[PDB]
């Protein structure tokens, strides 16, 4: 990669949520292996982000590589319309078996936002088929479910700047963000807001949608499992569908295979992505119950009205399959368990740093919330200089490393966070 | 694949737009090579669909294969937030170079519907930043733009069963489907469109259409004069023009991009399907400096979107290799020769009783029937003829790989003519 290459990227290439007139620096990666990213100039970085929570087995994993190459030898892609294939079947087999019992119907798709759109469409078509006028969604503040129109309609209105689309997006119901902590105690006062909304709109609510236990992009919040129990039961009593968006929490990240396990509940609709493929390429899945799948198919439309061009992509399914196989060994439990203890122990000190507001850890997720917003360009440069890859945002410096990280590598990550928050150099 | 594998697929795996209470047969594919699919029983099928218009160079292409495997050796994925890489740089250079001059800013995404979602979001953010109350989209009837909620809102209300979502979907403006055929131009065709423009010009955020070919909404082929007039009306009113080329892009209609047929440039361009040579999902939305800059200078400070697998290196490497094959220029004469053979060999369908119309454009051949096809019976018939053809509603259509051998194309056109001779394969 030359500097002419980099100039082209700056001038012509949009990146996620970032200015085109005032872009900040981006770092050129040429390769990756184990828990390391390798920059154009040869510098090696310990990855603390797992490429946004997806690369749970790291990079250039032998088993993922072998699976992907063997699938390329067979066929990289074939359409799913009237056709099925081994990688899709094996993948759906594992997904059904590894999730609660009632979730036995799988809709594969290409990205997490699309998986959410699917869930929402499933809920609307379900009620339409039942003859009930239910088109509203009840969600939590601080939630994040994707960037498409429907997914945006259930994202935190303030976080996502809904004023930009005021009049275009449908207006849903927003209960207050859950206050009780995953670490701490339950407080029944937490429920009043949600109960008042349910009492007033019970008759028009299509589904309740939330991220179980951990609210990711909306604040790295970690709330009490009692919430899911309460919600599940309310939805049960009222007949309302429950959608669990586990695109970020799925596949071992919070200490359990699926965060719903922390509450011992099952949603009617389950959304999966990110770590599904071991972070090799995009893929998503939405699982539901027989009751939902059949009810939809029996309505006016005769089917679930959705079907993306690359639905069931073999290459991505094979990668996903190999990822799940690594997990079946059960090794991830001990790895995550150990990462959780090392994160609690090594981020604890940051609680005393002046720029820190809170420190929370769950599974392989370690968060340092600061009092002021970070200086993006300066802090990013700092992490790179320390030989680590950490990508902060707003007031959140967080780590979510591959499960195969070595204690020495993890220690390099925690050391870097602790050093970043020791004064105001990199803030505002 | 065992029989138990197939049974599992039937009862637990959703497929595109098809019933889970009355599921129809699917055919198990083990691999693919050249222009053929290979079933579990050893049967080889000539692919007439290109996996829904994407696999323009066929299957197991050695160059596509080597490019994917090589990138896997370097890294199949790394996040795009704060990072860039060769495969994305190289792809954006080609996309910018091969499209019209004003289209020079690229937003890569994972699927086509998202590309459209991105285009619609660009138009809304653009007007918001300019302080103008513009939230309507003006489009054509019979249009198809994707399955996610925003895309759905510009799809044909009747074809897409909008009654199902009445009250959730924003209400856009729908001008009459273009009548003039790809045929003589009739000025009266414009009355509709003009009426809508006059009553809502102050409110229209953008005009969105599929240029020349309306695919999924009816495989319709209309006069290029329409694009000329729409470009002129949009210039005059100062409205943005979105051209959805997810289906027409990369050679399909005999020109690299269908907007060429009118020598017009849109403000926003959507690409997908054949972008990667049909190996895996990837999409792209290009726009102008005016749009990208205006948006980044508005209140949000950026364009508000960023999928997790944005810029996926493996997908980008695949697309680069696919674009490199097209660079040779061989596709032009390949598509021209396919157009001739389609015209010549579909002509006979005009003597068949079940046919309503026959139309061909570039590598696309369409036989529209008088009655809806019997999906299960017609699909099995084609498989028995050693071809893969996937019809729908009243359309039996062909979009084969550019490298298809004349004897392979003959097998496809022969099967179509046979299917439409009588009622056997019709209704259900
Ligand atoms: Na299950
Ligand atoms: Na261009």
């Amino acid at each position: 990669m030359t500097t002419d290459d980099l100039a082209f990227d700056q001038r012509h290439i949009l990146h996620p949520y970032t200015s085109m007139t005032s872009p900040l620096p981006v770092y050129p990666v040429v390769s990756a292996e184990g828990c390391e990213l390798i920059l154009s100039d040869g510098r090696r970085l310990v990855d603390g982000m797992s490429s946004w929570w997806a690369a749970i087995h790291g990079y250039n994993h032998p088993q993922l590589n072998a699976a992907m190459k063997s699938q390329i030898d067979a066929m990289s892609h074939v359409m799913f319309g009237g056709i099925t294939h081994a990688p899709a079947i094996e993948l759906c087999r594992k997904l059904v078996a590894m999730t609660p019992q009632p979730l036995e119907c799988v809709f594969l798709a290409d990205s997490g936002s699309v998986a959410v759109e699917v869930a929402m469409k499933m809920a609307l078509q379900y009620w339409q088929a039942k003859g009930e006028a239910r088109q509203r969604f009840l969600t939590f503040r601080n939630g994040y479910h994707g960037d498409t129109f429907g997914a945006m309609s259930v994202c935190d209105p303030d976080n996502s700047m809904h004023s930009l689309w005021k009049g275009y997006l449908p207006e849903n119901l927003f209960a207050p963000a859950p206050q009780s902590r995953m670490d701490g105690e339950w407080d029944e006062r937490d429920m009043v807001g949600f109960a008042r909304l349910m009492a007033a709109h019970r008759h028009e609510i299509a589904a309740v949608i939330i991220e179980p236990i951990v609210q990711g992009a909306g604040g790295m919040r970690m709330y009490h499992p009692e919430w899911l129990k309460r919600i599940r039961k309310i939805c049960d009593r009222e007949g309302i569908l429950l959608i669990a968006d586990e695109i970020a929490t799925g596949f071992g990240k919070t200490g359990k295979l699926f965060a719903c396990e922390h509450a011992e509940i099952a949603p009617d609709i389950l959304c999966l992505g990110k770590a599904l493929t071991g972070g090799t390429m995009t893929l998503s899945a939405t699982l539901t119950t027989r009751e939902v799948a059949e009810t939809i198919s029996n309505g006016e439309a005769g089917c679930f009205m959705h079907g993306p061009t690359f639905m069931g992509n073999p290459l991505a399914c094979a990668a996903a399959n190999a990822s799940l196989a690594i997990l079946e060994s059960g090794d991830w439990q001990q790895q995550v368990a150990d990462i959780e203890v090392q994160l609690r122990e090594q981020l604890a000190p940051a609680r005393d740093a002046e720029m820190v507001a809170d420190v929370r850890v769950l599974g392989a997720i370690g968060v340092v919330e600061t009092t002021h917003p970070v200086n993006m360009a300066a802090l990013q440069k700092f992490f790179v200089e320390q030989g680590v890859w950490i990508r902060p945002f707003g007031k959140l410096i967080y780590l979510m490393p591959p499960y195969i990280i070595l204690p020495q590598q993890l220690q390099r990550l925690t050391a870097a966070v602790n050093r970043a928050v020791q004064d105001e150099t990199f803030f505002c």
